[PDB]
């Protein structure tokens, strides 16, 4: 019952912060020897699993979902999302590249409007173009939508693991 989730994206977008929000429900501006952190996945009563979250911080062996993160205030980080999808696929040796699941997170949605660079339309259009990859806008800092996004990351990983 072990789900292996990898998080990729440019330095600075909030990958580490997203993991800490999901695993420990905390954020510090001030935020190791562990290749991954674990969190129990809880469902509608239902069924349970352990998620391993691997931060960029054998690595690819057994991945069940890959999360691609950009920062809505950093245009280059968004322009590199397809490159990260492709980097994963050209190195991870997944069983079925056609169906392996990705999820895209556009982080720092708490930022003031004046600092946001990437539109929601632009990101929806890219996520569609790459194969209808699910897209979530998030804030690790303010606890906006990280729960919703990881519910889909966990669902995706459960499907792929089984
Ligand atoms: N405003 C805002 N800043 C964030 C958010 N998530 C991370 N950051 C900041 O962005 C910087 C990079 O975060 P980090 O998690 O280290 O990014 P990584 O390099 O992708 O692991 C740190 O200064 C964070 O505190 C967020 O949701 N909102
Ligand atoms: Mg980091």
């Amino acid at each position: 019952n072990i789900l292996k989730v990898i998080i990729l994206g440019d330095s600075g977008v909030g990958k580490t912060s997203l993991m800490h929000r999901y695993v420990n429900d905390k954020y510090s501006q001030q935020y190791i020897g562990a290749d991954f952190l674990t969190k129990e996945v809880t469902v509608d009563g239902d069924k349970v699993a352990t998620m391993q979250v691997w931060d960029t911080a054998a690595f690819y062996r057994g991945a069940d979902c890959c999360v691609l993160v950009y920062d809505v205030t950093n245009a280059s980080s968004f322009e590199n999302i397809k490159s990260w999808r492709d980097e994963f696929l050209v190195h991870a040796n997944v069983n079925s590249p056609e169906t392996f699941p990705f999820v895209i997170l556009g982080n720092k949605i708490d930022a003031e409007e004046s600092k946001k660079i990437v539109s929601e339309k632009s990101a929806q259009e890219l996520a569609k173009s790459l194969g209808d990859i699910p897209l979530f806008l998030t804030s690790a800092k303010n606890a906006i939508n990280v729960d919703t996004a990881f519910e889909e990351i966990a669902r995706s990983a459960l499907q792929q693991n089984q």
